[PDB]
Parts: C-alpha cells; structure tokens; sequence
C-alpha cells in the first residue's frame, strides 16, 4: 500500500539518470522543458479547483506561453545586434561594474521562490504516496536534493518531460470514467456540486485582472535561461522559430492539467475513500493532482503515473539550485570583490551558498500554503525591478548610473508600501478600493504594481537626463560626483 510506493519512486529515478550517463525540434522541446516543471502542472490544477477562482483566474499558463512569444519578435533581434553573451552583460557596460551585481538580487529571490515551489509539489506527492505529514516530507526532499546536488560526482530535460507527458495522459482517461465523476460539460456552467470551474471576472475586478496579466506576461521576458538559450543560437530566425515552438509546447502541455482540476471539482468525495470533508474544507487543496491521480484511478496505473510524475520533478531541483548558487558566486558576489579559488574563497563560498539556498527554499515552502501563490510571486520583483531598466538599456539612450538608483528606490517604495496578501503584510499607503479578505490582511483593488513599474520607468529617464545637464554648465562643478557617467 505505502512501502511499495518508495519502489515506485526509486525505480524511475535510476532510469532518468542512467540514460543521462549516455532535427531542431529537440531545441524547442528542451526550451519548453525549463518552464513546464512542478509548479505548472500543480498550480494550474489548483487555480481551476479552488472555488471563487475558476479558469478565468488561471492566467499563468497563458501568460508565460505568451511571454515566450513576445520575446522572439522584439527582444531577440536587437540583443544580438551588439553581441551580449548573457543578460548580465548590458547592465555591466552602461551601468558600471557593480550595479550589475545589485540588479540581480531580485532575480535570486525569484529563483528562490521557484525552488520553493518545486519543494512544495514534491512534498505533497511524497506525502500522499506514503501517508506522512507535509512538515517532514518537504524537509526530507530538500535534504535529498541539496545533498545530491553536491555529493553527485546528455539530454536530461527531454527525458523528464516525456515522462510527465505520458504519465498525465495515461491516467486522466481512466479518472474521467469513474462512477463518482459526473459530466464535465454541465458543471462548467450550472454548479452541480460546487461553483462552476469556468471562472468569472466581475465588473469590479477588471483592472486587477488586467494588472495581474500584465505582471505575469511581462515578467517572464527578462529571465536568465530564456535569454541564455536565445542568444546562443546561430541564426536569428532560428531563435524566433524556437520561441514559437516552445510557446506551442507549453500550450499543449497546459491541457492535461486543466482537465485534472475539473475532474477534482466535479466529484462526490463522500462516495470515494477521501471521507466527508472535501479537499477544500480541510486546507489540503494543492494536492488536487496527486489526490485525483491516486484515489480515482485504479491501482496499477497510479503506481506508474504518480511515480513517473514525482521522479520527473525530482530531477528539476538539481539544475535550479546549482544554477542559482553559481549565479550568486559569480554575478552578485565576485564582481569587484577580488578573490580567487584559494582555500578560504569563492569555491568554498559557492559550496556554502547551496546550503543557504536549500534552507531558505524549504523554510518558505513550509510557511506559505499555496503553490500558485509562490509561482505568482516568483514573477513580481523581476517584473518591477529588472524589466523597467531592461527596456531603457536596450532602446532608450542617455540612461546613466544616476538614473538607476532613483528608479530602484522608487519602484521598491511603492511595492513594499502596497503590501501583499499571500505573504502576510498589511498595506501602509491604502490605495482606494481596499476591502478586507478574511477580516485580517487587507487586499487592494488598484493597479499599484503597474503604477510602480511605470513610475520607475518615468523617473529613470528624467533624473538621468537631469544629471547630464547638472554636470555640464551653469549649476555644478564637475569634480564632486560619486560616479562619472558624463
Ligand atoms: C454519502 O452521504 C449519504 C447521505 O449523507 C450517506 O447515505 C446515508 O447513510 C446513512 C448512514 O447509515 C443511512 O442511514 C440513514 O440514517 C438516517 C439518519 O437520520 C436515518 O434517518 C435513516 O432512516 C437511515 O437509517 C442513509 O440511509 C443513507 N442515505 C442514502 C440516501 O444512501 C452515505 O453513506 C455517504 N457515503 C457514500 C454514499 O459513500
């Protein structure tokens, strides 16, 4: 029942690894393999299931699959025109050496959120497999992943995705025919057991929905992996064709997950073995994919499907943790901090970084209780700190290092003053339209995120141009300036 569950996890992890010891569509399918991880498939299964959200509020699968599109036509071509090897390069030359390090901290935080999401998904899967508590399972998974990252001493992304694709598409047909599950064509409009899974956006929340969509479709462009892969390709048309293939792949991958949420929503949980309380009354509603894959499906198929899905995700953490640790070692720390790989220095620092990243990721995975919340917050700080300047480096002329600090502080001021519902923080500026959610944390209905980004943008050029006239004639001697961008 339970102890055989470990064999299911172990037997697949080897195959995904031994085969890792061993025409252009492979590029598209390995670009699709960065975004479709352990959050997509589990968060967009949450968004449909939770009452009061529905499909209309599951804006992330559409958001990222459109960010991959808007990247190719507009950002891919003009980056290659000046030969930037990576996203770090444009910040270094025109904003100086050190500002590049300080402009990558929000990216590190975003990667920390993303890493926490995978730990959260893995914990739930292991918990349903062997009936252990969440509080222990996520810790165990974090320990295993962090240890294997450094004690471990080739197409690994292709294999992991071709296991998820088969695993989900083999169980969903069988669950949909279960006696408990009813017609899915009627519970999308007339609420047989719970509110219809096809969501709604009222006249009040239009601005909030548009603001979230802009945040979540314009905050995926400046990520590191996409711009690393696009820049490497030899042909410019090759890059955009790969981008469109990746968008298509994500859209096709987003179909099995939606059906799982609908199956979970349209079910009579009093007839199956989950008891009278629904997964919503008991605050266990992120487990919707594992729950429907285990209880509704028969014995043999669940043993294949759940094991394959878990083992596919297990190989995602090793890439992300190591990439973020190397990121911290080289871009945030080493720049202008002269050290070499000696006894007490950078490689020891990178060894230590892995432990801190794992501990922070699991600590935040334990505190927050929603995967979709983490996979939403992973695209906020980047959206409001990096993209506003990434626009000005590429197209705007005359941006100086002076302008960067003003926008940096101005956007963060409005963002942290606004407050967050997911992470418990109470607003301080109290934008009009605020209403209480749960008698506790207040929630605002004003596009303060987009307002903050736009304000950062319009101060970046303004103060930067002010400095240029400030350092020429009539107002200020040139000598007394901390930096010299003139
Ligand atoms: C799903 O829920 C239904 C109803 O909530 C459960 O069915 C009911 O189970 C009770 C338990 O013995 C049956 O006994 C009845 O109890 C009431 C209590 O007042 C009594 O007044 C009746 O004379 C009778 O003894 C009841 O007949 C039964 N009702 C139906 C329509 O089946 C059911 O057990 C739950 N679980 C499932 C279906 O897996």
């Amino acid at each position: 029942f339970h102890v055989e569950g470990l064999i299911a996890i172990i037997v697949f992890y080897l195959l995904i690894l031994l085969v890792g010891i061993w025409g252009l569509l492979v590029g598209g399918f390995t670009m699709t393999a960065t975004w479709v991880g352990g959050g997509y498939i589990n968060g967009t299964a949450e968004a449909v299931y939770v009452p009061g959200y529905g499909l209309a509020w599951a804006q992330a699968p559409i958001g990222y699959s459109l960010s991959l599109i808007l990247g190719g036509l507009f950002f891919a071509k003009p980056m290659r025109s000046k030969g930037y090897v990576t996203m770090l390069d444009p910040f270094q030359q025109i904003y100086g050496k050190r500002m590049g390090g300080l402009l990558f901290i929000p990216a590190l935080m975003g990667e920390m959120f993303w890493a926490a999401a995978i730990f959260s998904a893995l914990g739930a899967t292991i918990s349903v497999i062997i009936d252990v508590d969440m509080h222990i399972s996520v810790i165990i998974s974090a320990l295993i992943a962090t240890l294997y990252t450094l004690v471990g001493g080739a197409y690994t992304d292709v294999v992991q995705l071709f296991c998820i694709f088969v695993g989900l598409w083999i169980s969903v047909p069988f669950a949909l025919s279960h006696p408990a599950v009813a017609d899915i064509g009627f519970t999308a409009v007339h609420a047989k057991y719970q509110k219809p899974w096809l969501g709604t956006v009222d006249s009040s929340e239009v601005y909030s929905w548009l603001d979230s969509f802009l945040l979540l479709m314009l905050g995926g462009i400046p990520w590191q992996a996409y711009f690393q892969r696009v820049l490497s390709s030899s042909s410019a048309t090759y890059a955009q064709v790969l981008s469109f293939l990746a968008a298509f792949g994500c859209l096709v991958m987003a179909i099995p997950a939606i059906l799982i949420g609908a199956i979970g929503a349209s079910t009579d949980w009093n007839q199956t073995a989950y008891g009278l309380p629904d997964p919503k009354t008991t605050e266990e509603a992120d487990m919707i994919l594992p729950i429907v894959l285990q209880y509704l499906c028969p014995v043999y198929i669940s043993f294949f499907g759940l094991g394959a899905v878990s083992a596919a995700v297990m190989s995602s953490a090793d890439s992300s943790i190591l990439s973020a640790s190397s990121m911290f070692a080289r871009n945030i720390y080493q720049l202008s901090f002269r050290q070499n790989a000696s006894d007490k220095e950078i490689v020891w620092v990178m060894r230590i970084t892995v432990f801190v990243f794992g501990a922070s990721a699991t600590a935040m995975a334990l505190l927050t209780k929603t995967v979709y919340g983490l996979w939403y917050l992973s695209s906020d700080l980047v959206y409001i700190v990096i993209f506003p300047q990434l626009l000005c480096v590429l197209f705007v002329k005359g941006t100086n290092t002076y302008g960067a600090v003003a926008g940096y502080v101005s956007g963060l001021f409005l963002r942290i003053t606004g407050g967050e519902p997911y992470l418990y923080l109470q607003p301080l500026i109290f934008y009009p339209g605020y209403y209480p959610d749960d008698n506790g944390i207040y929630n605002q209905k004003f596009p303060f995120k987009t307002l903050a980004m736009v304000t950062s943008f319009l101060t970046n050029i303004c103060i930067s141009y002010l400095a240029k006239y400030l350092f020429e004639s009539g107002t200020l001697p040139p000598k007394l300036d901390v930096f010299d961008a003139v």
